[PDB]
């Protein structure tokens, strides 16, 4: 229902897509080949940049399959993609397994991007919650 | 908005909301597991849900255990698609350096939130300039 | 936008959290204390603020990506959940995910960011099958 303008910085990757009609997000690909030794991280390029609509927010989540099979994870999950950010999306992958290295290949689905509305609240300082009227 | 839930395992209580405005409901562990420092495990929660179309279920780590024993969830926030009718599982991991964590069946290991999600339609463009979506000053 | 979030600076010594750019998703929270994390160790840090999340909404504590990459800084229970009813101080479960370098956090540093979104306060209805 909502359109998202997306730019394939790396035309060699497939355009991210939604697997089923109600599926929460679209899987992002790795534009590079990387290997993580146990406990090490990396900042991988996905080869895409998005135009998140004002009032919404992009959110990068880890894939559960990999998370369990090989203990693959994202250091700053959920990664926040601001509506204004027009740069390339990057994933902070980390190997949380104790002994087995993870090998990521360019073309691999290494995360998923969800889009949600966000409340751009206005912060209003108060002295106390009682005074304001919130106890 | 109601969420149809099936207790695959009838021995566990039905998840519920502690207070009127609470974001989610704590899910239970249907099994007994012990995690060594740095090890993970996929635990069954004894429940399946029917997240409404246009929405998404989100599995978050409980903060109390997160601090006290360093308990966590590898793919947090876990995504539960509206079409998913399987059992909800939690990828627990022990992030503490030396103390093993013991999960007992009946323990509240995570919490389920439900939020609306934008079912976006991706439309590719060669640049953001033509559509007035360029971050000029911010420089991307 | 029109939704306002009541905030109390428990520690007045810190700046009020703010939004950097117009559509930015959250506001950076500060550390009210000095902490140092050896590799693999965690710490519950005070941010010096308490908020009143509107009913039907939820506060979400996210890790900052810069630090996540440069030094492997993370948050154990990310995304931290702040209930609309919670009126206590916001604390961040920081953890050092780097293998060998200690992370040093200074009071005044921006250690996380708070987002606010609406949440569906669903009513669960048990059914024997789908
Ligand atoms: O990062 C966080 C997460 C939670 N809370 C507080 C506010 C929220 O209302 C309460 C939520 O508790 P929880 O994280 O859901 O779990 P627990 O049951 O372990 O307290 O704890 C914080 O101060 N910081
Ligand atoms: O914490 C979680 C996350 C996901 N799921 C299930 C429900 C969801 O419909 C499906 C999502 O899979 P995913 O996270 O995209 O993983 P992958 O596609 O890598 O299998 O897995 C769970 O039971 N628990
Ligand atoms: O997984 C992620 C997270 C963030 N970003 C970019 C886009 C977003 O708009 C910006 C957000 O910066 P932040 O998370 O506030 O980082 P920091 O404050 O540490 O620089 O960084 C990515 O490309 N990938
Ligand atoms: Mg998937
Ligand atoms: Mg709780
Ligand atoms: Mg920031």
């Amino acid at each position: 229902s909502t359109t998202l303008a997306i730019v394939r910085l790396d035309p060699g990757l497939p355009l991210p897509s939604r697997a089923h009609d109600g599926d929460a997000g679209v899987d992002l690909y790795s534009a590079e080949d990387v290997e993580l030794a146990p406990g090490r991280r990396a900042l991988v390029r996905t080869g895409v940049a998005v135009a998140v609509p004002f009032g919404m927010v992009g959110l990068v989540h880890p894939r559960s399959g990999l998370a369990t099979r090989v203990g693959l994870s994202i250091v700053n999950s959920p990664g926040t993609i601001d509506a204004g950010y027009r740069g390339e999306i990057k994933v902070a992958l980390i190997n949380l397994d104790p002994a087995a290295p993870i090998v990521v290949h360019r073309g691999d689905r290494i995360a998923q991007l969800l889009v949600q509305r966000v409340e751009l609240v206005e912060l209003v300082e108060v002295s106390s919650f009682d005074e304001a009227g919130l106890a």
